[PDB]
C-alpha cells in the first residue's frame, strides 16, 4: 500500500507528481507517483 | 494507497504482470502491476 505509481490521462491527481510517461495500449499517459 | 505499479529494468518481478512501458529519466522500463 503506497510507494508505487500509476498512469493517468491527462495529468496526475492533486498530491501526486509526474515522474515521466507511460506507454500503454498505444496511448501515452502521465506516470504519476 | 495511490498507485500499485512500478517501473523495472529489465523485467517485472514475481506477482506482477507487464502492462506497458515507462519512460523515466531518459530510459525505458517495464511498467508492472
Amino acid at each position: 500500500c503506497g510507494g508505487a505509481c500509476y498512469c493517468r490521462i491527462p495529468a496526475c491527481i492533486a498530491g501526486e507528481r509526474r515522474y515521466g510517461t507511460c506507454i500503454y495500449q498505444g496511448r501515452l499517459w502521465a506516470f504519476c507517483c
